[PDB]
């Protein structure tokens, strides 16, 4: 993906919700650092829905992937309030630039 694009998406869609950075402070949504490779609900701090908490995967690349495409469809009950983004290419930008900014 191109973490340039995936950039733009993520200051354009999430930003107003989420941060990045590690001691990032939760928003509307949690804080994303170490998101990849840890089970849903686990960013310590947030007060997750227990559709999230409970959800029982793990964030990659692939669920990401899914997930991204319309959240409430993966997460039944998500307080997410997003529609998705819609287009693949879009959201494998998106997860690359997140792979890199949740993980610097
Ligand atoms: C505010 C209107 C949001 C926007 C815009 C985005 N997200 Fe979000 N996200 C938000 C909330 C309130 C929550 C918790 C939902 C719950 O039911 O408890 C989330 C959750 C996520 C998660 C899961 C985090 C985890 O399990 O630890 C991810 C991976 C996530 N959000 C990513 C994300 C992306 C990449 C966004 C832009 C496309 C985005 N969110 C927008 C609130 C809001």
């Amino acid at each position: 993906g191109d973490v340039e694009k995936g950039k733009k998406i993520f200051v354009q869609k999430c930003a107003q919700c989420h941060t990045v950075e590690k001691g990032g402070k939760h928003k509307t949504g949690p804080n994303l650092h170490g998101l990849f490779g840890r089970q849903t609900g686990q960013a310590a701090g947030f007060s997750y829905t227990d559709a999230n908490k409970n959800k029982g995967i793990t964030w990659g690349e692939d669920t990401l992937m899914e997930y991204l495409e319309n959240p409430k469809k993966y997460i039944p009950g998500t307080k997410m309030i997003f529609a998705g983004i819609k287009k693949k290419g879009e959201r494998a930008d998106l997860i690359a630039y997140l792979k890199k900014a949740t993980n610097e």
